[PDB]
């Protein structure tokens, strides 16, 4: 990440010989690497940041429902968290390699298991 960095602008300025081939090939390795690491980290966050949201909302509706047509935005709302827990499951699997990561993924599905049991807690 720093010796890659340091070697790099090394290669950069100067003469041609090695240089520049070697230069050039470890800019387009790391901008194919770049370009994977980005596609990640963009899935885990949308995943995730789906997920706290409905979370809230979901729970939010439970309790003003634990007292009084969203009985129907509620349970729809309720079966997409369903849905999720295999994508967040799926998930941790690929994340194996940031535990920064892997862990969040993990607390963000104890939320939605949390909260899915929580409406069944009513419904059921």
């Amino acid at each position: 990440d720093e010796e890659k960095s340091k070697m790099l602008a090394r290669l950069l300025k100067s003469s041609h010989p090695e240089d520049l081939r070697a230069a050039n090939k470890l800019i387009k390795e790391m901008v194919q690497e770049d370009q994977k690491r980005m596609e990640k980290i963009s899935k885990r966050v949308n995943a995730i940041e789906e997920v706290n949201n409905n979370v809230k909302l979901l729970t939010e509706m439970v309790m003003s429902h634990s007292q009084g047509s969203s009985e129907d935005l509620m349970k729809e709302l309720y079966q997409r968290c369903e849905r999720m827990r295999p994508t967040l499951f799926r998930l941790a699997s690929d994340t194996e390699d940031n535990d920064e990561a892997l862990a969040e993924i993990l607390q963000a599905n104890d939320n939605l298991t949390q909260v899915i049991n929580l409406y069944k807690q009513l419904v059921r």
